[PDB]
């Protein structure tokens, strides 16, 4: 059964709700974001109402083969009436294709729900910036103090430093970048532009990629791999053992591999800055674990939560167990007696 904290009250609608069978009272299911935890659940035979961004709505209809009918794809940054209730879709700053939804309730509150987000001051001059906000649905990923790390753009920087060195010394390296979702893409994206080089992937990945509007994308990546020094791999296979059975698949063309893991946060975050991160390495073979987020850290939600200074937050993440809930309350309470609401 479907949680509360997936439900909308005052409508017949739900938040990424797939995985729970028909659900009572729902007239209308919202999808945030094409993400497994969330999208769970839908296929070819669902045969209610799903609202999303366009983006998303494409990998729905080609990913999973939902029928065109029941998808509602809606514009960005404009108010729009489902079932009698005025909402509006904002970019969250996640994957693409990502939304946060706006609900006007027909007795006078507003609801905004995150779904999954990295809070940004550019959310500050929204449509957000028009109007109070009574209930906040809230991203709660990376809600404590420990959890630092740096800009996207010095991610990336560090990311195009380090392949174009490398390849630059040895023009026979191989550069590989780890994916299991959409969303990160810049990272394969900027090294290959830095390289001149397309990035070369599965069939499978190149459908996915051909869904998200990225411009000039048939410029940028390949299915042809022998033409490629970027190899896109599943991120299970970036390891010692699969990397060097990637090198001898490639027939000699190179003798030496460059990988990057994205992962989100990990606690070496927490002593060394970007600049200092150093690669694990086994003979001819160096893998990086950069942290390359599309959550919040602790430092931008409460600049967010302290800016919107809603009456009440539900948190959507961390909330199964009571050490975390309890945290998590505690750090609300801070910021609103900090900010003075
Ligand atoms: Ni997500």
């Amino acid at each position: 059964t479907c949680p509360f904290y997936k439900k909308i009250p005052g409508t017949g609608f739900t938040v990424d709700a797939f995985q729970y069978g028909v659900v009572e009272g729902c007239t209308a299911y919202f999808l945030t974001h094409f993400h497994s935890d969330h999208y769970a659940g839908l296929s070819k035979h669902f045969t209610f109402p799903v609202y999303c961004s366009e983006i998303t709505g494409n990998l729905l209809k080609n990913k999973l083969h939902v029928q065109e009918q029941y998808i509602h794809p809606l514009p960005l940054d404009t108010e729009c009436i489902v079932n009698g209730v005025k909402v509006v879709l904002l970019d969250a700053n996640h994957c693409p294709g990502a939304v946060m939804i706006l609900f006007y309730l027909p007795n006078g509150t507003v609801i905004l729900h995150t779904g999954d987000f990295r809070a940004d001051p550019s959310m500050e001059r929204s449509l957000l910036a028009d109007q109070k906000v009574h209930m906040l649905y809230l991203d709660t990923t990376y809600c404590s103090p420990e959890y630092t790390f740096p800009s996207q753009q010095e991610v990336i920087r560090f990311a195009i430093n380090t392949a174009f060195e490398a390849v630059t010394l040895n023009p026979h390296a191989l550069v590989v970048c780890g994916t299991y979702s959409i969303g990160k893409e810049k990272v394969f994206l900027a090294i290959a532009d830095v390289l001149g080089s397309k990035v070369g992937m599965s069939q499978e990945k190149y459908k996915t990629l051909q869904c998200l509007n990225i411009p000039e994308i048939n410029s940028l990546i390949t299915t042809d791999m022998c033409s490629s020094l970027v190899h896109l791999l599943p991120m299970m296979q970036i390891n010692f053992k699969g990397l060097q059975s990637h090198l001898k698949k490639c027939g000699g063309k190179y003798n030496q591999i460059l990988a990057f893991r994205p992962t989100g946060w990990t606690h070496s975050n927490k002593f060394t800055r970007i600049a200092d991160v150093i690669p694990q390495t086994k003979g001819n073979i160096s893998i990086y674990g950069i942290p390359y987020s599309e959550h919040s850290s602790y430092l931008e939600m409460k600049r967010f939560v302290q800016w919107l200074k809603p009456q009440k937050i539900i948190p959507t993440v961390n909330v199964g167990t009571w050490k975390s809930r309890s945290t998590m309350e505690k750090y609300f309470r801070e910021w609103k007696l900090e900010a003075g609401y």
